[PDB]
């Protein structure tokens, strides 16, 4: 009997539900805790689709008294209500896996339950190394003053520059600066850490974390990746216009563009993207999240006259788009869920990091030889990226055939990490043994 507790946002619900499907295939009774009311509507649609596809999982509604960063506080300010709810649950609990962003309030709840508790870090193992090494960094008070490189011993990336550090982690009086300083030292009071990654993309960082090389006192970190897309996420769209447009395209020519689940780009930066998409000469599938006269007349004309581009304002099926053979490139913000998905389908990535851990995730892909990202573009809002750079970068990636070779073997390593040897297969087997 395992209990799951995802955080707000599709970036945390998607890997948690994919973790549930893999646990259910290992014959388990999984209890999915849902902090309701949920934030986004896509979270509501994925839950009911997953709960209907697996009616055997237990849904424990975590009701909170009266916006992704809004219920952030309401969960930890009311986390003392899950103690009567989780303890009044039979079959008796055997393990607990919650989100890393909830490691601060859920640790006293998990220790007072008597079960081996874990966290599920929804990002890369290299970023988890930066999260673990962060206490050791700030202790040397020459920070952020004289900090040029963050050299964590044995991680996949060489040396994390100051440019790749999340900006709020350097300024005083910052929330994530204080969140990292209290959540990271709590990692020692855990039984382990599950990360959506495999050896084919993060071999060194996984061996550095398990070898006690980042920081001392770390529990065993498990690479239960990749979290391959499942069928409960598939929406039966009555139109299905996107998949049928990709069918009439030569395989490997469409450039999929998506910046995640929020897309906080301004109206200025959105104009140059579409301006660079048509200036690259390649066909594109641009997914935009408004949360409207942004595109230009001659830009919309060239997208229709040349007959190459699709622009959608909807929650698309990214699994089918990346899995479609017509897609040969991926312009991504390097969110780790989209990275592991692109690694599963063997689609090379043009990294465009925006905030947070996306510059580190972009270097993990670039180190593997199946991704390219320009360091000069900086974070979102630092400066305007012209469409000439966008078209030039897209042409540099789609013409680079060696990226497809490395992305193909990463797909092979991903297909081998869940079947024959399977780091995901073994680690999940090694987790069922401690959950006796
Ligand atoms: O139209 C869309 C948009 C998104 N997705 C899916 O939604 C998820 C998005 O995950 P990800 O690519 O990681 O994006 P975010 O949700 O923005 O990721 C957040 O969470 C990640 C994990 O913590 C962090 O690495 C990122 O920086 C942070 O932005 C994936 O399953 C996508 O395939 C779709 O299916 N369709």
């Amino acid at each position: 009997h395992v209990a799951l507790l995802p955080s707000a946002g599709m970036g945390h619900l998607t890997p948690f539900l994919r973790l549930a499907s893999l646990l259910l295939h290992q014959h388990c009774h999984v209890t999915l805790i849902t902090p309701q009311p949920t934030v986004s509507k896509a979270e509501e649609d994925l839950l009911s689709r997953f709960l209907s596809a697996f009616p055997q999982v237990n849904q424990l509604h975590f009701h909170l008294p009266p916006p992704f960063f809004l219920q952030f506080a309401s969960i930890r300010s009311s986390s003392h209500l899950l103690t009567p709810l989780l303890s009044s649950l039979t079959p008796p609990l055997s393990s607990f896996i919650y989100d890393m962003t909830l490691i601060s309030p859920l640790l006293p709840i998990a220790e007072s339950l008597g079960v081996p508790h874990y966290i599920l870090f929804t990002s890369s193992a290299t970023m988890f190394s930066f999260f673990s090494y962060f206490p050791t960094l700030a202790k040397s008070e020459s920070f952020p003053g004289k900090l040029d490189f963050v050299e964590i011993p044995g991680v996949s990336v060489s040396s994390i520059p100051r440019s790749s550090i999340p900006p709020p982690l350097l300024v005083p009086n910052s929330l994530f600066g204080k969140l990292f300083m209290e959540d990271s030292p709590k990692l020692k009071k855990l039984h382990g850490v599950l990360v959506n990654t495999f050896e084919g993309i993060e071999k060194l960082s996984l061996e550095a974390l398990n070898g006690g090389k980042v920081v001392k006192g770390l529990p065993p970190v498990y690479g239960v990746g990749p979290f391959v897309p499942c069928e409960f996420e598939k929406v039966v769209k009555r139109g299905e216009t996107i998949s049928e447009w990709l069918d009439e395209q030569p395989s490997g020519s469409v450039v999929y563009v998506s910046f995640g689940s929020r897309t906080a780009m301004g109206r200025e930066q959105l104009r140059e993207v579409g301006d660079g998409l048509v200036k690259s000469g390649w066909r594109f599938l641009w997914v935009v999240k408004d949360k409207d006269g942004v595109l230009g007349f001659e830009l919309v004309e060239r997208m229709v006259k040349e007959k190459k581009g699709l622009v959608v304002k909807e929650w698309v099926d990214q699994s089918e788009i990346l899995g479609h053979k017509a897609v040969g490139g991926f312009v991504s913000h390097c969110g780790w869920n989209s990275v592991v998905e692109a690694a599963w389908f063997g689609v090379k990535i043009l990294g465009w990091p925006l905030h947070g851990d996306q510059k580190i995730n972009a270097e993990v892909v670039a180190k593997g030889g199946w991704g390219v990202w320009k360091e000069g573009w900086d974070w979102e809002g630092e400066r305007l990226v012209k469409g000439e750079e966008i078209g030039e970068a897209i042409r540099e990636v789609m013409n680079d055939e060696s990226l497809v070779m490395k992305a193909t073997q990463v797909k092979k390593d991903a297909r081998k990490a869940i079947s024959v040897g399977g780091g995901c297969e073994v680690a999940l087997q090694k987790l069922m043994e401690v959950w006796k």
